[PDB]
């Protein structure tokens, strides 16, 4: 294993450091505004050193954005590749790549044997490539790791299956800044080269300036450079036709043949003949000189395309035709010295490649990423980091439940007639589609954002019927089981989503003498290692004591349950309360206990104090302790050993001390506000363009609930658009807030925490889940370069102390002064910001937003150099994290009586390392298969050095007869592994493996 602390890797270009150099100043360049008049040795080509010239034709179809994925499927998209199959059929020559799977596999499933066969056919002859293959072209800023692989195995496995082809090129056009989490998963995944678009003006100038636009893309960690993949980085402002050709769109634009839609530059294209074509010939191999200036080989890629282009058979003739004219006058007249033709995206890598061999270029290390994104002046596209944040929050708990559903499901063969892979597949997909840059992005037109968000209900639903189907098997005696695969033998309840001030949809579990003495629950726990999580459920009485199967007591909190209401005033339930209690559950498995009513206060069960700092001053129906009464100030309250926290008279966090011989470190959490600017640029989905720094919100004299418990403590206040919420358990503390920013048109509403920590410039903000990247604020930068994506994580240190705050949805985030984080709770937004979605951001709802605050000292851990690019977690701040993204499961047994319950699942599953996850575990076999497979994808982070078994995948089911480390897909065997036994994995690694049972 590499050291990927101590070692900072050797690379040609660092981004940070690049960035640090760079001026970013926005000159007009002329033709190509953003870069120079390029300038070529006309005698650079000769017979011996020609200019070989793809001209690779494409469609960019966006799986839902200004239309759903239905709508565009029946308008433009089924047009598009009926058209495809038809010209390319009958014109051998003509080439097509295609990225966008969900679209291919709606087309190809609905035609006819012949047409299917007629496919295959222009595929298995390469006239069309599928490029990337995912289900999508996803977002690379706000998505998971997790979740970028599941939509690439998705696609990718649609091909494997039914086209037998695994693409190895990757197309990237549109993404609004690019992640270096796509070269690792891509380089795990077999892929060879990748190809990206959407990078900061100021960055393609001064890469062209060095010829450094194609580059061996390692991770920031990645000494050795086992991570690199090649990276082709498109010079140029768009992946349109004005945009492709070369540096000038004027000329460009003029052999976009479908535009005879026109130039805006106002010079229209002319139909190729023998009478110009001398002329036209002459004007587009120029350009193409001039963008092969800024590579290092004499192979160029010339993309022909647009956004859902080739829809009608004359687009398809009338780019074919005139290009064969050019290409037939090019080829044979030897003074241009070029060879033309239609060619595929494998192809121009495949012959950069054969350059390369042969010592015509050497290239150029990077590591990296391309956030944030600017298309032109200050026009940063930090904006959709927060846009539409109750799906980024619905991303999250789904991409949650799709791993719950595949473990549970996956320990057994299930029958057909169980429909488990219908709903898992599913699941998968609609949760794949939201991937999609305009999905998770927020970046679509409301009725879409709607569509995104049905599919995600109906993909969770599915989860819940797997999940709990599962549970039900895996916990009664098989003597016993008898299932019916309609029937609902568990509900789940889930206490953070939608969160019971979004929705008051959990289920109260109704006790009584007569009617019901007692109520099985059981917890499941995805990850792979022993796990105690306090859990609460909804109860009809105060009166419930809760023990495990084997009737051992289990210290338990009752609660009331609080709702706030229009000021803002909280409100206690004189009918339900919360049970809370500590589960203990096995390494990926599941643990029963039982909730039991009686007469009176039960033994092991303690009753909170409910304190309502307020001017003017509640029952609770049964609940022993009457609510208390006080004026707004100042309070203080630990849980178990862990932290003292201190809390402003307003309701907000002031203070955090660690131990009980620790300073009281200051914490102060404050709601500021952004508005938008008057004259000039507009902020909408995609761009932040704040007029000024944030302003102070009213915080008036809020109410103030203080909850006081043994187990559990909790300070809620419900300021105005925001009820806060800080809840404290022994631990890190977690921060929930009701965000519904109402009608408050032209806000962003932003969470600072302003510290003494002496961060400076520095700041750490992580990339899809996966890794932590070194940030410097740029003063020489707008505000709004210097937000980032807020995937899971970001954190500020110096020498002695580092506040890390954890997310539970993507957000947009900064240190925008020495001591801060800030990171963005909504944004509406009446104007559109001019990229195309034509409204505004007015589709607002209420989202609980949920975080872990880990305050921590450092100085006694191994942090890496000053130099290193990458920031690394703690053990507590991961394991946050992980409370955070995987929680404990809970499902309530739906009927009164359980035959066969067992206690415990799991408990003799290893109990691996806390830096080892089983991100993936997927049964890829069906009943009907003679022997079964399940895939794995474990993942090892790297957790700081700051002062359990063997986890072998391969046998966690028995009758393991063969086990393989395959791409992260599952699609090819890497490794045969003789002993069976799975190597393990290094830190910042992911491997996959696949298992075999007789
Ligand atoms: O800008 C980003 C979005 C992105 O969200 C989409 O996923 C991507 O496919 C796309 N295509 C366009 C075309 C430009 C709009 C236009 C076209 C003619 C006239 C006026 C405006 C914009 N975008
Ligand atoms: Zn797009
Ligand atoms: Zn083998």
């Amino acid at each position: 294993c590499q050291d990927v602390v101590q070692d900072v890797p050797n690379v040609d270009v660092q981004m940070l450091e690049l960035y640090d150099r760079m001026s970013f100043k926005d000159i007009d360049g002329g033709v190509w505004k953003q870069g120079w008049n390029i300038k070529y040795d006309p005698l650079k080509y000769n017979a011996h050193h020609k200019l070989k010239v793809f001209v690779v034709p494409h469609s960019h179809n966006d799986p839902g954005w200004i239309q759903t994925f239905e709508e565009y499927y029946q308008h433009d998209t089924k047009h598009i590749l009926s058209n495809a199959l038809r010209h390319l059929h009958d014109n051998p020559e003509m080439k097509f790549i295609w990225a966008e799977i969900s679209y291919f596999a709606r087309f190809y499933h609905d035609l006819g044997e012949n047409k299917k066969l007629q496919m295959k056919s222009i595929v298995k002859n390469g006239q069309l490539e599928f490029v990337t293959g995912g289900w999508v072209m996803p977002d690379e800023a706000n998505s998971h790791w997790r979740n970028v692989l599941l939509q690439l195995t998705e696609g990718q496995t649609w091909l494997k299956q039914f086209m037998n082809v695994t693409p190895t090129a990757s197309w990237a056009i549109d993404p609004f800044g690019h992640s270096p989490t796509m070269p690792y998963i891509l380089q795990k995944s077999g892929f060879k080269n990748m190809l990206i678009q959407r990078t900061h003006y100021s960055v393609k100038k001064e890469l062209a300036q060095q010829r450094q636009l194609e580059f061996l893309w390692r991770q920031i960690w990645d000494n050795k450079g086992d991570t690199a993949l090649f990276t082709h980085m498109m010079p140029f402002y768009s992946y349109d036709i004005p945009h492709t050709c070369g540096p000038d769109p004027k000329v460009c634009c003029q052999f976009d043949f479908k535009r005879m839609l026109s130039c805006p530059w106002k010079v229209p294209p002319r139909t190729i003949s023998d009478q110009n074509v001398a002329a036209r010939s002459d004007l587009l191999v120029d350009q193409w000189k001039k963008k092969a200036e800024l590579y290092r080989t004499n192979v160029l890629l010339i993309p022909l395309g647009d956004d859902f282009r080739f829809k009608q058979n004359t687009e398809w003739d009338v780019q074919r035709v005139n290009y064969e004219r050019l290409f037939e006058h090019i080829n044979s007249q030897a003074h241009f010295n070029v060879q033309a033709q239609f060619g595929t995206l494998q192809e121009y890598f495949d012959a950069v490649h054969q350059a390369e061999r042969a010592g015509q270029a050497e290239f150029p290390t990077l590591s990296g990423d391309f956030f944030t994104y600017a298309d032109r002046s200050d026009n940063y596209w930090s904006g959709y980091y927060t846009s539409r944040p109750y799906h980024k929050r619905m991303d999250r708990v789904l991409m949650h439940y799709v791993r719950a559903a595949e473990m549970l499901s996956a320990w057994h063969s299930w029958d057909g007639m169980a429909r488990i892979e219908e709903r898992l597949e599913q699941a998968r997909r609609e949760l794949s589609l939201f991937q999609h840059h305009d999905g998770i992005t927020g970046t679509a037109k409301t009725h879409v954002v709607v569509d995104y968000e049905q599919r995600m209900q109906e993909a969770l639903k599915a989860c819940q019927m797997v999940m709990q189907q599962s549970v039900y098997r895996l916990l009664t005696k098989p003597s016993i089981y008898s299932p019916d695969f309609s029937f609902s033998y568990f509900t789940l309840d889930d206490s953070r989503w939608p969160g019971s001030g979004v929705e008051d949809s959990r289920t109260t579990i109704i006790l009584g003498e007569d009617i019901l003495p007692s109520k099985h629950v059981v917890m499941h726990n995805t990850l792979p290692h022993w796990r105690e999580q306090l859990v609460d459920f909804y109860v009809s009485s105060p009166f419930v004591s809760v023990t495990d199967l084997a009737n051992n007591p289990v210290e338990a909190q009752v609660s009331p349950v609080w709702s706030w209401h229009h000021t803002i005033h909280p409100q206690g339930s004189t009918t339900k309360y919360r049970i809370i209690f500590k589960a203990r559950v096995p390494p990926m498995g599941l643990a029963t206990y039982v909730l039991t009513i009686s007469d009176s206060k039960p033994e092991h069960t303690s009753y909170a104090s409910n304190l309502l700092l307020r001017k003017n001053p509640l029952p609770l129906g049964q609940y022993p302790e009457d609510v208390k009464f006080g004026d707004p100030r100042e309070i203080s309250l630990r849980v178990g050993n862990g932290p003292t926290l201190a809390f402003s008279e307003q309701g907000l966090l002031k203070s955090i001390q660690l131990t009980q011989d620790s300073p009281h470190v200051p914490v102060h959490f404050k709601f500021l506000k952004y508005g938008v600017r008057s004259h000039g640029d507009r902020s909408g989905a995609y761009l932040f363009l704040p007029n000024g720094p944030a302003s102070p919100v009213e915080l008036g004299q809020p109410v103030v609930l203080v909850t006081k418990g043994k187990l559990e403590s909790s300070v809620s206040v419900g300021l105005p658009s925001v009820v806060h919420q800080t809840i404290m358990r022994g631990g890190a503390p977690e921060i929930r807030n009701l965000v519904d920013i109402g009608s408050l048109d032209n806000t962003e509403i932003v969470m600072r925490l302003e510290t003494h920590i002496d961060s400076g410039d520095i700041f750490y903000t992580d990339l899809n889940g996966l890794q932590f990247i070194k940030r410097r604020r740029l003063d020489k930068l707008p505000l709004q370069a210097n937000y980032y994506p807020i995937p899971s994580g970001m954190f500020i240190e110096d020498a002695n102390t580092r506040l890390t705050l954890l997310t539970g949805q993507p957000l947009g985030g900064s240190s925008l002064a020495s001591g801060e984080l800030e990171i963005m709770q909504d944004r509406r937004l009446a104007s559109d910001d001019e990229r195309g979605l034509g409204q505004g951001v007015l589709d607002n709802k209420p989202v609980l937003h949920i975080y872990r605050l880990v305050l921590e000292k450092v100085n006694n851990c191994v942090r890496p150099s000053e130099l290193h690019p990458a920031g690394y977690l703690t053990s507590a701040a991961h394991k946050a994290s992980q409370s955070l993204l995987d929680p404990l499961d809970k499902f309530i047994f739906a009927e009164n009586e359980w035959i066969g319950a067992q206690g415990q699942f799991g408990g003799d599953h290893p109990s691996a390392r806390e830096d080892l996850d089983v991100s993936v575990m997927r049964r890829l076999t069906k009943s009907s298969a003679k022997t079964q497979r399940v895939g794995y994808v474990l993942h090892r982070t790297n957790l700081m050095q700051c002062g359990t078994q063997k986890l072998d995948v391969c046998h966690l089911l028995p009758n393991v007869a063969r086990c393989e480390r395959t791409t992260l897909t599952f699609l090819q065997n890497l490794e045969h592994l003789d002993g069976m036994v799975a190597p393990e994995v290094c830190p910042m690694e992911t491997a996959a493996y696949v298992s075999s049972h007789s």
